[PDB]
């Protein structure tokens, strides 16, 4: 029911909040990584490998040759497919209780996939860019 408002900053994840795998996969890519750079290897990657079931599934020396673009490919590689699979099998509440989910894609979780943005402090520049405008017009939005 909680649909995150649509900001001027076209965040990643205003475009894959509706499936949380997508959007926590984005924030895997984006971990310490130049967006202008993991973009463009994220909606590849998401091509080839749409779903959790098909992520965790995956071969890993496939995945990193994808992944050459970034550099520490085998590294990504293994932990996109962990989380896929932790994801899918792991009982979890947050999604920080999951291999390879820190505090930005908790943090990018709480704000778009359920709504708790109110609760919290983002630590990431754009994240801080979305959160602060949303707090600036959630009057005038029609929200939290």
């Amino acid at each position: 029911k909680w649909t995150p408002p649509r900001s001027p900053f076209n965040l990643v994840q205003e475009i894959l909040f509706h499936d949380p795998w997508k959007l926590l996969i984005a924030t895997i890519f984006l971990n310490r990584t130049s967006g202008k750079m993991a973009i463009p290897v994220l909606w590849e990657f998401l091509e080839k490998y749409p779903s959790a079931e098909v992520a965790r599934a995956a071969d890993w020396r496939d995945v990193s040759e994808l992944l050459k673009p970034l550099g520490l490919y085998d590294l990504r590689a293994k932990t996109i497919i962990k989380f896929s699979d932790e994801y899918l099998t792991k009982q979890w509440r947050y999604p920080i209780e999951l291999h390879g989910i820190g505090k930005y894609g908790n943090d990018s979780y709480r704000i778009f996939c359920v709504n708790e943005w109110k609760q919290v402090h983002p630590e990431d520049h754009k994240l801080n860019k979305y959160h602060d405008w949303l707090w600036e017009n959630h009057e005038k939005l029609s929200l939290s």
